[PDB]
C-alpha cells in the first residue's frame, strides 16, 4: 500500500490514456479523459491507511477529480482527491486527501473526472 506508480497499473479502461514522461526522468500516466480508470489489483493496506497522496501535474482549465473506489468501478469510495491546476502539465506536486481507514488487501480503483497527470501515489497512517 506503501508507494505505487500509476504506470504500473494491471488494468485500465480507456480509450487515450498512454504511459508519459513525468518530471525527474521519472514515467507516469497521462492522456486521461473523464470515466477512465487505473486498476491497481491487490494492493495490501495491512493494518490500514487513512490518507493518500499522489504526485500530479495539471493544466487544465477545470479542477479534476480522482476517486478511489475499491474492488470494482463502481466499488466502495474511500475518498476523492480533486487536483487544482498545478499550472502545467509538468509541474508536478503532492496532494493529499484523507480517506476511510482502509485494512486489508483490496483492488484499488483509480476513477477520473477528467484530464490530469500522475506519477505515483502513496498510502499513509496520519
Ligand atoms: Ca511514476
Ligand atoms: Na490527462
Amino acid at each position: 500500500f506503501s508507494k505505487i506508480e500509476s504506470e504500473e497499473y494491471n488494468s485500465l479502461k480507456s480509450s487515450t490514456i498512454q504511459t508519459i514522461g513525468t518530471s525527474d526522468g521519472g514515467s507516469g500516466i497521462g492522456y486521461i479523459e473523464s470515466g477512465d480508470y487505473l486498476v491497481f489489483n491487490k494492493i495490501n493496506f495491512g493494518n490500514g491507511a487513512n490518507s493518500f497522496k499522489a504526485r500530479v501535474a495539471s493544466g487544465a482549465d477545470t479542477p479534476t477529480n480522482i476517486q478511489l473506489r475499491l474492488g470494482s468501478p463502481t466499488g466502495t469510495l474511500i475518498g476523492t482527491l480533486t487536483v487544482a491546476s498545478t499550472g502545467g502539465w509538468n509541474n508536478y506536486e503532492e496532494k493529499s486527501c484523507s480517506i476511510t481507514n482502509t485494512t486489508g488487501q483490496h483492488d484499488l480503483y483509480l476513477v477520473f473526472s477528467g484530464p490530469v497527470n500522475i506519477d505515483y501515489f502513496i498510502f499513509d497512517s496520519n
